[PDB]
């Protein structure tokens, strides 16, 4: 049976984003909830972890983005056709989400956030974006023949740090045609058209 | 079976969740633990110049969860209904992101100390309420037998119990389900045998 579906989070992609694309892609209906700072301290302390996203399912809550998306993706075309490529995709999601967690978000100090950012963007990405590019081998999905969420996160997360270094993919020519072929999949390039326009 | 070869440091660390798993399963597999010596050297052929790695019959798999989740698939560590196995992944990815905030490398040691003090007093303690209240009075983490997200607590517990001794005083039911995992024969026997390191 399908699910009542509740996603909670800020308004903004970050990481909700990747559950939204999965609900596009299979044309999965759900509530975009989108809540307000002011309102966050009486949800937050409902929550068995406290932190966001959360996902619904006819009333139970989920938590852990990353678990939610793997979760909606079984038994899919996006989860990797075998075990193994199922492996394959788990690894290089947990491999964008560990450098996109390196990053101090919460940070306020403007100078000295815009310095462990820089690090990270100047001396770090570069690196992954190479290891990412290598792991492709001119194949034309991260994983197997066809897409997968891995995909779906590679964009997500490639948009992100390219808000703060526009120059990120300059060396790799492969890693943006990549991110084009994502963004011109039918479902997602409607959900892309349709977002709410956020920085982040 | 097929020829699996694990390669990390010599510690428990990310490659544990890995070992037990093997150990529970009683699959054989080659655990290769490497030299401080020949890492600067060894890195160059890892996919993301990170460890642990699993060669499984010429093929390399990297990323400690992701290679758990897969050996784990069709066994019954895994979660018994789609909906558990979205809580072990949860529950893992829930531990596993409170130990990444460790900052293990730091070569600065005040700023290091600082902050394992500043984790370790102020935000461990939340983490372990929200996990005892998850647990309930239950008999393990999901479901109604274990799986190896009770591996994965009994892990990184054991870790910051080595940095915190007093964390688990308020919390009996999350000492009881430790003691639970390292009572599973294979677990324990596990425990038993393998190199003996802080961490
Ligand atoms: N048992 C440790 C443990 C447990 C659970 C985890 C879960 C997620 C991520 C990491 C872990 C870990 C975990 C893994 C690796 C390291 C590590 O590489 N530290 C090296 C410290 N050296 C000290 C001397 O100076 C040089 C550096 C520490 C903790
Ligand atoms: N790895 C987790 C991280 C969850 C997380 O840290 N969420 C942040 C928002 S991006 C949060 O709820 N922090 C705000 C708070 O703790 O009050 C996930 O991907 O869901
Ligand atoms: N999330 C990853 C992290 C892998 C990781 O960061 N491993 C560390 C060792 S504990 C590493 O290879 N770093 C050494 C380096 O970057 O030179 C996993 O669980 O496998
Ligand atoms: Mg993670």
């Amino acid at each position: 049976h399908m699910p009542n579906y509740k996603l909670t989070y800020f308004n903004m992609r970050g990481r909700a984003e990747i559950i939204r694309y999965i609900f596009a892609y299979l044309d999965i209906q759900y509530e975009d909830h989108r809540i307000e700072q002011a309102d966050w301290p009486e949800i937050k302390s409902t929550l068995p972890f406290g932190k966001i996203p959360i996902l619904e399912v006819d009333g139970l809550t989920l938590h852990q983005s990353l678990a939610i998306a793997r979760y909606l993706t079984k038994n899919t075309d996006l989860a990797g056709n075998t075990e193994m490529e199922q492996c394959h995709v788990d690894a290089i999601v947990d491999t964008l989400d560990d450098f996109m967690s390196c990053f101090p978000w919460a940070e306020k100090k403007q100078d000295v956030k815009e310095q462990m950012f820089n690090e990270l963007l100047t001396y770090n990405a570069p690196h992954l974006m190479q290891d990412l590019d290598t792991y492709l081998g001119g194949r034309e999905w991260l994983i197997g023949n066809s897409v997968t969420w891995a995909d779906f996160y590679w964009e997500i997360c490639s948009t992100t740090l390219l808000v703060f270094k526009p120059d990120l993919l300059d060396n790799h020519p492969r890693l943006v045609t990549l991110r084009k072929k994502v963004q011109a999949i039918p479902a997602v390039a409607n959900w892309i058209k349709r977002r709410p326009q956020t920085k982040l």
